[PDB]
C-alpha cells in the first residue's frame, strides 16, 4: 500500500527458509500428516463433518531483519518418497499383494506475501455445518456453492482454514504470489518433483515482488498429497510438508 | 487496419489511457433448485435420438457478461475516435477446492471408504470480446427436442450433427445457449478471444490451476487487442468441473464461477 | 530453389499480393442412415483375418476439399503461385459430446450417458496439391467393400510397408481412415500433422482457440505452391467410440474449420 | 582440436553436390510368426519360471538396421546433419474388425494398447548396445543374439554385455538398450511406455526436423561412406478373440540431409 | 562468493570428463534376483511394521576419485551431466515370471509407484528423513531416522544424513535435502499408484547444466565426486500375485573444470 522506488543495492539482500508442516487433521498424536478417516453419503441437511477429518491451509510468519522485497522462492514438498512404504497399513492391492499406495484427489498450494494470503471461501454444501474450531464460510446460502463475495479471509490461523471452503482470492493479493494445483479423482497418481536447480521469480509486469509489511513474509501451503487406504478399506487423507527458501532485497519505498 | 468494423489507428498515451475491470462471472450448470445452486438436475440416459427432451434444468449454458466502460468520444468534432481496447486477461476457476468435501452427498468408493470425487467430462473455456461471443451450433442428435428457455440450433438436419453454417448465433442472454449445442465459431469473433478445452471421460480427472502470476495477452498478431463497441467489453465462460455421483448412482454437473481481470487501453480509431 | 515443380523466387508485396480462404471440411464416419451424419456405422468384431469384409458405413474415410484462389497469371507477357503461409484450425462441435441423455448406455445403474472415448484420430493437412497417400493395413487379406478405395494387389508387406500403395487423395468418402496414412516419402508440397490416439478408455482432449496459428514454411522459409491455383485441404477426426444401450460402438466424428493465409510467390 | 569419429573435425565443404539426402524405411521386426502376420509377433506365453523361461525366437522382437551406402568420396565424410522420422500406419491400429476379442457383448474389438517402445538412431557406425536382461537365466533361440555369459549382474548393469547393432531381425529389444557410454558418432532416442492398458499416442507430420549436429555444430561422420539407421517401433499388443496377446510393430521412415565435412587423414 | 566452504574465484588441460554405471540397490533377497526387491508384505499395523532388509531399495551412490590439483588453489567444478536409466527395454520380457493379465494372455508388465532421482554433488548428497509411520522398526543393516517421533511423519529436522553408504538408506525414509546440498544438484520425480505406468526416456542428445545462478557447479572436494541415483521402476507381479520392486542402473557422464579458489 505504499509508492514503490528504487532497489536498494550493495548487506541489501537476505535469505529465509522455512519448513511448513501439513495440517490434515492428525486425528491422534501418532496420526500426524493424517486425517481422521473419511465419512462418506451424509445428505447435504446433515452434512457435520469432524475437524480431524478436515484438511486446512498451513501458514507462518517468518519475521526479517528490522521494505523487504521478496524476489525468489525455491519450495518442493518433503519426504515424498514416503509413499514407497507398502508394507505399513495399507490395503492390500490382491490376495499376495504389497499395500495400495495413496492416491486420488490431491491438492498442491504454496503462496509467498508481505502480508497473510486472502481467501475467497466456496463450499460444495452451503448447509455444511463445520466444526468448533475451524473457520469457515460465515452466514452461507445457497449462492456461497458458486460465488459469494461475503465470503473475505485471510489465512491468520493455522489448523483453522479447512481447505475445501477457501482459495486463494484472485481478486486481492496484491501483494502476495500464489500457486495451486487441484486434480481430482478415486485413483490420481500423485506426481511430485523435487530439484534445488528450479526458482520460481516473484516479481510482478512492473519488477516488484511482495513488499513485507511491517517486516514479516508469509508463507502459505496446503499439499494433501491423496487418500490412505487402510485394511479395513477406511481413506484417510495423507499430507507433506512444504520446504521454502526465500530471496529478499531491500526496495525504497 | 482494420477491426471490430473500424479502422485501427495508434495506441492512446498518456497517463490516464488504461483501466482495470474484474468479475466473477457465477456458472450456470441447470440449478435445479435453491439448494442445488452450481449442479445440473441428475443425469437421465438411454433416450432414443427419436424420443430425447431433456428438462431445462439439465442442461449447463455458457455465462456471460457485458461490462460498461466509461464513454470516451464526448468531442464529436475533434476527429479524433477512442475506443477501449482489451491487452491482457488474468482468469481462474473459483472453487476448485470445494472438491475435497467427500463428506457431504457422493456415493462412497467402496464399503467403509470416503465419497466419489467429482470426475468425468469437464469443459472449460473463456472468451474475451468488444461484443458478444459469436457461436455454431453443432448437435449430438439433431432430433433433440430442447426445452422453452433454452435457446438451441433453429430447424437442425442431419447436417446439423457435423458442420451445417445456419447455426449462428451471438451469446447475448445467459442461462440460454446450452453448452452441448454451441461452441465458439472460428469462422467469426475477429474480435474477440476465446479459449477452451473438452476432456471427455467417465473416470477424467479434474485438474484445475489458479495463480495470480499469469497473464493471457489478447493482442492479435497486428498487436490490436478486442475493441469495445458500445463501450461494452464482453466475458464469457463455461466450467462444466465434472459429475457429481450422489449415494444412489445419480450423477449431476459441477460448475464452478470464473473470475476475470482484464487491463485495457485506448486505442485511436477512424 | 525447387519446389512444387517450380524454381521458387522472391516473395512479392503489397496490398493484393495476400489472400485468405477458410472452408469447414465435414467428417465422413461412413454415415449409415440419413439421421446419423457424423457416425459410423457399429462396429463389428472378431473377424478371423481370412474373413474380414467391413461394411462400407462403418469405415471412416479422410476428407478433402479443393479451394479455387483468385487466379493469377491472367497476362500473356513472370508467373506467379499462390504459397500457403499460416493455417487457424480446430475441430468444430466438441461440447456436443456433452449430450450425455441421447442413445448412450448408462455408465452404471441410474447414472448418466457413456461419454464418447476410445481411440481417436485427429489429422489435418494444407497443400498445393492433392494428399499423397501411404497405403499400409492391419490385415493384408481384408475385402474392403465397393466404393471404398483400399491398397491394390496387397501381400503380407502390406501390414508394413509395401510401396506399391501409392494414393491421391482424390475422392471424399473413398480412403478408408484404417488404410491409409499421409506418405512422408512424399507431400513436398504440403504440410501435415496428425495423432493416433488408441485404447478403449482413452478420453478425447481437444482444445479451440482463435489465438493459434501454425506456420506452414519449410526450412527454406517455402509454403505449399498451390498449383492451378488450387489449395487442398485435407482431415480427418474420429473422436472416439459412441456405445448405444445396447453396447454397440459406433465411430463419432466432428468437421474441422480451416483459415489459410496465403502470399503471391514469384517462380519460373 | 575438434575430434569426433576419431578424426580432427575440419571446416563444412559447400557449393554444387556437397549436400545429399538419403530417404528409406526401416520395416520392423516384430517375429514374423508365420507368412500373413508381417508385422507381429508369435502369441505370447507367461508365467515361465526364470530358471525354465526359453522363448521362442518368432515371439521376439528385435531392433531394425540398415546400412545405407553414400556417394564415394585432407579427406571428405558425409556428416548427418537432420532427420526426419515417422512412424509408418498408425492408422491401421483403427481396423476394430479384424481378428481382436471384442471390447464386451456387442462391441467393437480391443484396440492395441499396452507396453510400447519407439525407437531411433542416425549414426556414422552400428548404434552401440549395452545388453541388460530382465532373467539372466532365459535361455534365447538359435537365430538371436543375446548378451553371452550373463550372471545376475546382467539384470543390473554388466559392461561386459557390449554388441554392434549389425545384423537385422537378431538382437533381441527385451536384450539390448543404446549404450549412452558410447555413441560418440551416432544420435539415438527412445520412449519406453510400460503397462497393460497403456495408450498407444503417435504423432505424424512432415514439418518437425530432428538436428544432429552436437554441442561443437558436429554431426555423425559416416565411417566407409555409411550410413546406419536404427529403430524398433512397438505399438503395443494386439488381443485375438482367444485372449491371446501378440506385439504389433509398425516400419520407421527415415528423411536424412548430409553435407560433406572436410577432416584430417 | 562462497561454496563448498572456499571463496570461489575465476575459471581456469583445465577440462576432465568422468563416467559411471551406477547399480541399484532394490533389496537383491537372493543371488538370482539382483535388481529386484524381496516380496513386498502388506497390511502390517503401524504399531508392528518391521520391514525386511531385503524388501527396502536404498539410495545408490559412488564416489569418483578426479585428478589431483593441488600436489605442489584449484577444484573440480562440475559443469554438466548426461544421464539415463539403463535396461528400460528388459521390461519387454513378458514371457519371464510375470503373471497373466488374462487367460491365454501374456504377462504382466512391471507397473505401479516408480521413483527416478539422481544427483551430483562435490560431497555426499545431504538427506532428510520423513517416515509414513514413526513406529516403524526398520531393519539392521539400514539407516533409518534416529529417535522418530510422531513429527517425524511430517518435518522432524532432527533426521540429517549424508548418502554416505550404499544398500543403507532406505528411499521410503530419505529425501533429498532442499535446505541443504549448496554444492550438489539433485532432481526427482515421485509418480505413485498401482497401475502407474513406466514412463522412460534415452538419449545422448540431452545434457543438465550443473551451474547455479552465479555460474558455479559443484566443487569436487578431496578432489572427489558424488553420483547418487534412486530408480525404482515398479512392481513385478509373480503367477501368484506377489509383487517385487524392480530398479535400474543409471548411468552418469559428468564433464568438469577447473576453478580456482582461496
Amino acid at each position: 500500500g505504499v509508492e514503490v522506488l528504487e532497489v536498494k543495492t550493495g548487506d541489501a539482500i537476505t535469505e529465509v527458509e522455512c519448513f511448513l508442516n501439513p495440517e490434515m487433521g492428525d486425528p491422534d498424536e501418532n496420526l500426524r500428516g493424517f486425517s481422521l478417516k473419511l465419512s462418506a453419503e451424509n445428505d447435504f441437511s446433515s452434512d457435520s463433518p469432524e475437524r480431524k477429518m478436515l484438511p486446512c491451509y498451513s501458514t507462518a510468519r517468518i519475521p526479517l531483519p528490522n521494505m523487504w522485497e521478496a524476489v525468489t522462492v525455491q519450495t518442493e514438498v518433503i519426504g515424498i518418497t514416503s509413499m514407497l512404504n507398502l508394507h505399513a497399513g495399507s490395503q492390500k492391492v490382491h490376495e499376495h499383494g504389497g499395500g495400495k499406495p495413496i492416491q486420488g484427489s490431491n491438492f498442491h498450494f504454496f503462496a509467498v506475501g508481505g502480508e497473510p494470503l486472502e481467501m475467497q471461501g466456496v463450499l460444495m454444501n452451503y448447509r455444511s455445518k463445520y466444526p468448533d474450531g475451524t473457520i469457515t464460510p460465515k452466514n452461507p446460502t445457497a449462492q456461497s456453492q458458486v460465488m459469494n463475495t461475503d465470503h473475505k479471509a485471510y489465512l491468520d490461523k493455522n489448523n483453522a482454514y479447512p481447505v475445501e471452503c477457501w482459495v486463494p482470492d484472485p481478486s486481492r493479493n496484491e501483494n502476495a504470489r500464489y500457486f495451486g494445483t487441484f486434480t481430482g479423482g478415486e485413483n490420481v497418481p500423485p506426481v511430485l518433483h523435487v530439484t534445488n536447480t528450479a526458482t520460481t521469480v516473484l516479481l510482478d509486469e512492473q519488477g516488484v515482488g511482495p513488499l513485507c509489511k511491517a517486516d514479516s513474509l508469509y508463507v502459505s501451503a496446503a499439499d494433501i498429497c491423496g487418500l490412505f487406504t487402510n485394511s479395513s478399506g477406511t481413506q484417510q487423507w495423507r499430507g507433506l510438508a512444504r520446504y521454502f527458501k526465500i530471496r529478499l532485497r531491500k526496495r525504497s519505498v
